DNA sequence: CGGCATACG
DNA sequence: CGTAG
DNA sequence: GCCG
């Protein structure tokens, strides 16, 4: 088992779901306390289990697996022996964890804001609604739409949103294309938003595109909230005899950068952090969603495909459905 | 021990 | 500060 | 919390 998640296939469904979910609770709790190092180890340990070919049934099977030390091994041991890990259950039921999860789920609220509200004594969404003056416009939108934004986005929703984004993109710039990214590109059947990447085959023609797309979507009455090359939107999506709010992210890249943007925006988040970590620490190359830079020669790699990028980095190619780290 | 992704709004 | 994978 |  290789140490970086970008070195191994990780499918969306696997054979250690319960174990991975438990470790991810501890990772999330570490993030709420600002312990990014511990968050990463617990996330990486969970991801290792997702990549295994069969269920872990005995502690012996963890020996030699990367990212499994005393703490993560004890969590697995308790789940194997008793079906529950006391530390995990204590986190789950804790007021701090439950409130930080609720608050950070709000669009416009991060860990730092959630923590400050927690320390002020705030605990519920109605607590926040009862002091609306200390909210940003983004937070007000996130709070107004929070219930709809809690409802899973389904594949049927994705198909409908793609067609309306394409219509607006087509009037904004004939020939521009729309690619589904994020978790749906990795094969998820549900999600909490929809991610799209927009480009044009003629380098430079994409300049100024996103404002034109947004204006057109807004004139069609489809935009409940928006704030350039990245737009974090709330879209009005039709439903039987009504509609629901859906988070949509729209991103534009020039065609020269499209493979890097497609790779970055297809995720998973952990996969991309691991891929960038591998690039820098193992290969001496700096990777982002615009390109791949050699800081010794002072040059950018050209890529025409995701396959090119994996080759540049000396990694076997993984299709999106195997990037579910 | 230091490091832990790397951006844009 | 928020957001993104 | 774990790795190198
Ligand atoms: N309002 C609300 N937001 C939720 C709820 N559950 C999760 N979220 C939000 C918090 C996270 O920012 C986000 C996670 O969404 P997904 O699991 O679809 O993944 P995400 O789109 O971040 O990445 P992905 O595109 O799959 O790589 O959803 C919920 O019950 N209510
Ligand atoms: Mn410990
Ligand atoms: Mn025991
Ligand atoms: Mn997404
Ligand atoms: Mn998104
Ligand atoms: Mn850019
Ligand atoms: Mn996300
Ligand atoms: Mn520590
Ligand atoms: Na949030």
């Amino acid at each position: 088992m290789p140490a970086y998640a970008c070195q191994r296939p990780t499918p969306l469904t696997h054979h250690n779901t319960g174990l991975s979910e438990a470790l991810e609770i501890l990772a999330e709790a570490a993030g709420f306390e600002g312990s990014e190092g511990r968050l990463l180890t617990f996330c990486r340990a969970a991801s290792v289990l997702k990549a295994l070919p069969s269920p872990v049934t005995t502690l012996s099977q963890l020996q030699g697996l990367p990212h499994f030390g005393e703490h993560s091994s004890r969590v697995v041991q308790e789940l194997l022996e008793h079906g529950v890990c006391e530390e995990v259950e204590r986190v789950r039921r804790s007021e701090r964890y439950q409130t930080m999860k609720l608050f950070t789920q709000i669009f416009g609220v991060g860990v730092k804001t959630a923590d400050r509200w927690y320390r002020e004594g705030l605990r519920t969404l109605d607590d926040l609604r009862e002091q609306p003056q200390k909210l940003t416009q983004q937070q007000k939108a996130g709070l107004q739409h929070h219930q709809d934004l809690s409802t899973p986005v389904l594949r049927s929703d994705v198909d409908a949103l793609q067609q309306v984004v394409e219509e607006a993109v087509g009037q904004a710039l004939p020939g521009a294309t729309v690619t589904l990214t994020g978790g749906f590109r990795r094969g998820k059947l549900q999600g909490h938003d929809v991610d799209f990447l927009i480009t044009h085959p003629k380098e430079g023609q994409e300049a100024g595109l996103l404002p034109r797309v947004m204006c057109r979507l807004q004139d069609q009455g489809l935009i409940l909230y928006h704030q350039f090359e990245r737009s974090f939107c709330i879209f009005r999506l039709p439903q039987p005899g009504s509609w629901k709010a859906v988070r949509v992210d729209l991103v534009v890249a020039p065609v020269s950068q499209f493979p890097f943007a497609l790779l970055g925006w297809t995720g998973s988040k952990l996969f991309q952090r691991e891929l960038r970590r591998f690039s820098r620490k193992e290969k001496g190359l700096w990777l982002n969603s615009h390109g791949l830079f050699d800081p010794e020669q002072k040059t950018f790699f050209q890529a025409a495909s995701e396959e090119d990028i994996f080759r540049h980095l000396g990694l076997e190619y993984l299709p999106p459905e195997q990037r579910n780290a």
